[PDB]
């Protein structure tokens, strides 16, 4: 069966979403697409990254080096294409702003653009947890964006219930 999502609730006609682990959906559905929420330098040292990478075995972070040391870091709000390993057929590595860093929310819509690339997607919320944007700003941004076939999974049920409250306003 390809990309078989289950559970996930329609926001939009193109935008999905579900309270559930991303490393735990690209288990089970095999998508085409699963999207790392990277750093400019696929470092997958925590978080979504590195949970992705470990579920790999660490042959994402192999990889990522080889693709870094061919053609330099990614830029904020940019991505690229690599192996979904045994996840998926690809990983889509994009690169969100980091607010607590510095960074410019306004790359958060050039982040959001990468997705529109790909048929179908499963996607974790840009931007979101230790990168400090606000979490229902992301979503709007994903919904006002996203032009493709997204299905995002948010792994905190206290967020998810914040975000679905937030969209049906
Ligand atoms: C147990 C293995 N899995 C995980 O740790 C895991 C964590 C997951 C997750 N986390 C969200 C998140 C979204 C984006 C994001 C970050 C976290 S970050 O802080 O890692 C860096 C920047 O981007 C939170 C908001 C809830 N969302 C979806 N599936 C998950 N799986």
């Amino acid at each position: 069966e390809v990309n078989s999502f289950s559970g996930y609730l329609k926001l939009t006609d193109n935008v999905y979403i579900k309270n559930a682990d991303i490393v735990e959906e690209a288990k089970k559905v095999k998508p085409t697409v699963v999207v790392n929420a990277a750093n400019v330098y696929l470092k997958h040292g925590g978080g979504v990254a590195g949970a992705l990478n470990k579920a790999t075995n660490n042959a994402m972070q192999v990889e990522s080096d080889d693709y870094i040391a061919t053609n330099g870091p990614l830029k904020v709000g940019g991505s690229c294409v690599l192996s979904g390993h045994n996840l998926a057929k690809h990983c889509l590595h994009v690169v969100g702003p980091n607010v607590n860093k510095g960074e410019d929310i306004q790359l958060l819509k050039s982040a959001y653009e990468n997705f529109n690339q790909h048929e179908v997607l499963l996607a974790p919320l840009l931007s979101a947890g230790i990168f400090g944007a606000d979490p229902i700003h992301s979503l709007r941004v994903c919904v006002d964006t996203v032009r493709t076939n997204v299905y995002l999974a948010v792994f905190d049920k206290n967020l998810y219930d914040k975000l679905v409250s937030s969209f049906l306003e």
